[PDB]
């Protein structure tokens, strides 16, 4: 039994042809694979693209057409600070919605019954919420309060071409009030991709925050989006059904060959582990079964999987069946990257080109073993400046947030904007902005000179016992 | 004496089990530790977080019912430039003063007598400050001045449901006005954590200062939070007032671990050390005495006794006989980061994940000594940059603030935005834009290149000392 | 045959000189080269910021007279929200227009039948386009459309020294809105150059844009320029065309000696590898001829072509027979860095100056193949990222743009705020956040740590093979 | 001749305490001056401080008082745009000149006959340019010019407690007009350092730059201050004079010491030399002589020197006999850093301190041979951006700028900043943007990948060599 198999197997293309009589389709695919896809990715990001534009224009201009004296880029500072200002904004709000089609740009329907659940059939609801008791006396450090939340809630109806004026809100226990109300239009710029246009429905909520008990109220204004076909279309000038094919067929394709190659070395495996239990004692390798394994093509499958299930999702949102754009964008994006990715299989025959995975393969072991203790100093610091910066710092406010600017400081960046936000305020206390000073400075200095440092170190360290002087 | 003993004290936890029947129970406790005071630390936020944001948003909601034309983010620039708009300012906070139970979101109360001490019973007190004798005369080059400050009060009273109206300012010899009032209100949002709200009394002070004499006023409100409980609260509806005794009762037994620890070492130490003054000449070690102490327990009990005062403290606040939010908030977190550093402990008896321990204990004396002769040249730089620079560069206003910019530009960071400060205005003379390029060019080149070069490779030098091969 | 030749074509200047009666040349031309083309380029930048400076200033004068409202730095967000609105920008600008000469700063002059191509020899066009057939009924999910675009255009005249306010918009259907016109003025700061002023004709085209009919309405105002000489141009008080002369003949005795020096080259190559093939077998050589080949007098010779060519059209320009200012900065703007650059060919021949060239020759081979994996990776990100996040992230809205967000985040530079950016909506889905944090964690991690410190570790391996020691 | 002096002058100061009774002077003196040094700039920089402050915030003053609709942060877009508004606010400029004391918070008095050289001693100068002969008719391609500036001035005087309200400005052919007046004001914050007030004149020039004749009028405020005393300054109320005269004695003693020890070395030197002669030939030694030289009391001498100037400067301040602020500030904070860098003398003793010093003389002469090459490329690339970009990038407007642009670059600071600026406008036309593209990737991937690697190789190389493994 001389095996050449063996040799054969772990052979690059060029060899096998040279062997025998191999055409390399696998390659081939692989190239035709990131064409299609690509191309398939930036088609599906035209329609995706008009469907996010119409979401934030629309609610941009929302903002602009019920929220009192309201300008771009005010959005998060934006707020009542009097009982006239609210008011005023309040019926701002309702009297602007109840003359929308005399006004709006846009061509809006109103929507019957969808004024919310605290709405009985009129379309929008002006509702506020309080305390079921509140006895608010600062003046002699006294309080009585029911926390029971109330609900009262005004229905207003827009003429089918008043009440809520008389609104009048308990402020020392209010919680907030909400304007609940459901508008309708048409994505006609679908047109410009040959698509026929769908029924959008806008939920549009709008809060005016007391929750603080502050003196001050935000305001704020929030759409949902449904996305429908519209019942009775008509478009008289009315490709891509038949690309979304051919990605598919040529996905398969590749799948079923690389499972077969798949199952060629699980076969292989088994008759070389075998024949050594022949040659020495049973049961002697453990690991190298693993070896036999080659993770590209496993790659490879999920890619063509993902792609498949992209394509499929992307075929029946084109059909009207479906309204999901983010979840196949993700999908295809996904795919688009590991498609492109994969081509890198075919590098590592030749160590000149395979510098990055045969470094990689070679430092993940210790490079692991060494993040296995930075993580703990890494959540330890997370934690720390989460709750005890959080209420002071912009950049510290969430968990995630505070990741990011914790991982931006180990890479250098922001670092002085990052000081300078405690200097602004110095957390409204000498205390604070001490201990933020010591926290800073002790984390970007560890972090910086110290840890990456040594990751960096292992990396080259790799490498030099990879290459090949 | 075949000693066992002190091999079998540097053992690792597993050395130990498969020793004797020693269970790990500082390891298990330090990982309960991790979870509990984590935790903890959470819990304890969100009461932190509501207070700041009570007094951050109150601040808010003064600055905008107070200050004429106030809009956010102008707070720096915020200023008067003519007597009529100072006066305006003046009477404008005054006046809104008057009817704010009519006019504000916020439930407030006047504090009779919290005018300040310059009030004489009234809760609100509009003072100017002026020379004792100013005969301020450009026309003729001639000034006579007495720099004594004369304090001039005028007392305000609200209505219980004017005579300011006739202040008259010495404008060419003011030194300030100010403002001083107190309100009172109730942080009603603490019921969302079901804790019982506190009486919070804001004293706020606004400021005209004409401290420069420059034709510019700064206009400026600060206010001081007083945190107390109510004297007749009452909820209808209203855990871890026990999660604290287990945070607590964890570090105590941590505490008393560690500390048994400790002192098993110390007794060895003496043991070991008599023995070999036995074995050879008396008094042959000065150092490994202190090799025997292990500065993890030492860690883990500065751990233990800051998180039970934190946690006592966090006792004392919710129990209502203390506010000292960020005190406690300090204890907390940094008990929390050290608890999480601390179980690095157990990763030193394995050298493939002891990479950052080893690489530190090995590279800080060289560190540290080359660190000796950086610090001349940064303070060098410091102090210059801060008096030559500080009062036209915004980035160089403090020496805090100096050592922020100079530190982020060793870093690589903010480095345009450096030179461009002094671009936009070239320090109003070019001699001082030209020291400005060659302090910047020079410090810059100096700390990026040789200096964390340098820094580096000692790191990195300590590191190949250390590494297997 | 000795063969001396061979050793003096490889020999530098210096020894040249000590060898043969051989002044250099080359050199002290290139110094001179140097000097001539960078004056030269200077002075031609006079011109050039003359004429961008006149561009810019009348489009901001043009947008501040005739849009709406219009304030600094609101271009991207300036948008009409109302039919109120569209109407009163619109009759705004063409009233503005109508009383130009009176009101302007400028002096500016219509030009008749310059209302574009929908104008009928009037200097204003008022076009309004729509769909042929517009029937949009969101009330009933229903639509009618005839897709073509209909195009209704309004004549307006200036007076010599109305029609449009009756315009009805088909807001329902409407497409866009535009206003073209053109005004022509002198750009009489040419003076201070010693130029005679030319005539300037701006194309205005505004633009009211409902193409998204999202219900807000993009408004931006744009301008061609048009350049042409002054039929009847006098200027009373009224060199360089002799100093584009020296640097043309500079340039001329430049590129002779060193085509000279290449056929020298090629020749000496010729006869080396006969008489190798007459030491030897025929035709060993095949690459060495190459080396005869030295690309810094190819560099130079290109240069050359680029100086003269940028000079001749700096020439046209003066003397009115070009426009293209553009064109000829860039010219001469590269000529003046390959001019600069050349020079390192004399220091070339000493290796303890010839430290970048040296490493780069040595390094490329393995700097190129590590790119080619490096390729794939970084365009699969690209595409991924400009598709899925183009539409939610102001950095990734095209495919260049998305390649300058990469590219700075593989520098470090940026981090934060590119997170931030989808902190701040979130892709107003939390899967497209969840997809942006992987995307972006993963590629900063990867091409920072790996594939950065690897193209170093590769830089710097070839330093350490051609340094001496 | 056993020559142990020899031995005994390189040697350090314990081991010459050791040796000798000598005790170390310099270095304590060092410590002292180190000490009294830096108080000394501090206690300036009081002074220094409130001079600046007073001039800036009198400008920002006079913007908001005479420049019509000012806000702050417009200064560089603050324009008018139509004739109209060019009118309002010259006249508003004159008129709030002429109630200045009935409005201003400063007490500012007028200066008879400071309305510049073409006042003929009225206090303001209103002034208009324009060309001696302007015949501008764009309508016909037509223009006339005698580019000769005419001047033509209004007089205008202030109340001692109308004509320019005729102003008719020559539009199409006006160059630019000024307000030129002068006011004066007392500098009262400097009793607070005790310090008796100056006498400050503000020169106040107003321009409206037509220069361009891009219908869009530039408006700007300046000022220049001269500072000199009152004439009859009387404070009722009324040490450094000594600190100062410490810092003298101190610093003549370090300077007469370090002269003491260079006129030893040279004495060394120049017998040592001789004997040398006489071992060996003559004329032996060429460069050794210059060993003899420590550069260290070089730059202690020259620290002196800057201080004594810096601190007889402040001297003169003080006694008002000088008002220089800056020139006495630069000297001060540079001598400030040359003493605190002055100490690293007694590190460079012990070669574990001396790390940084010692890396850096061995490796400069490598560093500056490579940065012989990298200079031509670096100012290639800053001609070619200057001029081909500067038009088009805010961050390329001048050379200074460029270079910094650039500086920064290879830092990996501000690169995204730097790419979207382009972006914005694409330098308006593809070509330069595409020009822009090549030009920013070929700079920073050549710096920051191959010559700051290859110069942080050099310096690693260098410390390489002098650790001692
Ligand atoms: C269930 C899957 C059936 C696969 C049938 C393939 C039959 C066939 O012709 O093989 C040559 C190529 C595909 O063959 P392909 O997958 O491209 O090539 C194989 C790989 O090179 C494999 O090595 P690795 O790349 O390292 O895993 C090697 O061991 C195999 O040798 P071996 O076969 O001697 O053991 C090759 O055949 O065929 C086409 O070009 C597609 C024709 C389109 C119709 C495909 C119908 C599915
Ligand atoms: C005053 C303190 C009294 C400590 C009493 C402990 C008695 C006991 O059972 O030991 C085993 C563990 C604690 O024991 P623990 O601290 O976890 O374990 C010790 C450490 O491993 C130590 O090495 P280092 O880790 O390197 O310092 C080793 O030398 C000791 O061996 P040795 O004793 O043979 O000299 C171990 O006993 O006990 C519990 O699991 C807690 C039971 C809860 C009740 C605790 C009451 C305080
Ligand atoms: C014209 C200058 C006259 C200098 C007179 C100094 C006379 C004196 O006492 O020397 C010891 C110290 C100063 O002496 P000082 O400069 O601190 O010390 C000298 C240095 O250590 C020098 O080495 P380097 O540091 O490497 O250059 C060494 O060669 C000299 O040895 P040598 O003299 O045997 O050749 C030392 O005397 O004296 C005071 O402590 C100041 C007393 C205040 C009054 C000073 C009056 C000026
Ligand atoms: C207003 O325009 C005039 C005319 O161009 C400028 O006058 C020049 O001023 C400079 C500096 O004061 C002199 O060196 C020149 O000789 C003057 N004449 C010319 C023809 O340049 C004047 O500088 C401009 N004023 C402002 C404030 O920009
Ligand atoms: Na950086
Ligand atoms: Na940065």
């Amino acid at each position: 039994d001389l095996r050449r198999r063996l040799k054969y197997f772990f052979m690059s293309p060029c060899d096998k042809f040279r062997a025998k009589g191999r055409k390399p389709c696998k390659l081939m695919l692989q190239v035709v694979k990131i064409l299609v896809v690509t191309v398939q990715l930036i088609l599906f990001g035209l329609s995706n693209q008009l469907v996010v534009t119409f979401r934030e224009e629309n609610t941009i201009a929302f903002r602009h057409l019920f929220l009192l004296g309201y300008s771009d880029g005010s959005d998060d500072t934006f707020a009542a600070y009097t009982q006239e200002q609210l008011y005023q904004a309040i019926f701002y709000a309702v009297d602007q919605y109840l003359i929308l089609p005399e006004i709006s740009l846009g061509r809006y329907a109103y929507v019957r019954g969808g004024g919310g659940p605290w709405a009985n059939g009129s379309a929008l609801a002006l509702c506020q919420r309080y305390y079921h008791r509140g006895h608010v006396d600062p003046a002699n450090d006294t309080f009585d309060i029911d926390p029971r939340v109330v609900t009262d809630c005004i229905q207003v109806d827009p003429p089918d071409r008043a009440s809520y004026k008389n609104l009048t809100l308990k402020f020392h226990k209010l919680i907030n009030v909400t304007i609940h109300f459901q508008l309708k239009t048409i994505n006609l710029q679908s047109l410009i991709n040959n698509e026929i246009p769908d029924c959008y429905t806008f939920s549009i909520l709008i809060t005016f925050d007391n929750k603080a008990h502050s003196g001050r109220i935000p305001i704020r204004l929030e759409t949902k989006t449904h996305i429908q076909e519209c019942k009775h279309p008509s478009v008289s000038r009315h490709f891509r059904l038949l690309f979304d094919v051919v990605v598919i067929l040529t996905c398969s394709l590749s799948f079923l060959l690389c499972a077969r190659s798949l199952l060629r070395g699980f076969l292989l495996q088994n008759e070389f582990v075998v024949f050594m239990w022949r040659r020495r004692g049973r049961e002697i390798s453990l690991w190298e079964r693993l070896e036999f394994v080659n993770g590209w093509y496993i790659l490879l499958v999920t890619s063509d999987v993902l792609t498949i299930s992209g394509t499929v999702m992307k075929i029946g949102i084109e059909a009207k069946n479906l309204a999901s754009y983010d979840v196949c964008s993700i999908l295809l994006g996904t795919s688009t990257l590991l498609v492109w990715v994969g081509v890198i299989r075919y590098l590592t025959f030749f160590h000149k080109y395979n510098i990055l995975i045969a470094t990689l393969r070679v430092a993940l072991p210790s490079v692991m073993r060494f993040c296995c203790c930075v993580a703990v100093i890494y959540l330890g610091y997370c934690f720390c400046g989460w709750i005890v910066l959080g209420p002071y710092h912009v950049k510290f406010r969430s968990l995630s947030m505070v990741s990011e600017c914790l991982f931006s400081l180990i890479n250098g960046d922001d670092m002085f904007v990052t000081f300078a936000a405690m200097q602004a305020q110095q957390g409204h206390s000498s205390l604070v902005w001490l201990f933020s000073q010591l926290y800073l400075y002790s984390f970007i200095s560890l972090f910086i000179y110290m840890v990456l440092s040594l990751f960096i170190a292992l990396i080259t360290g790799a490498y030099d016992t990879i290459k090949h002087p």
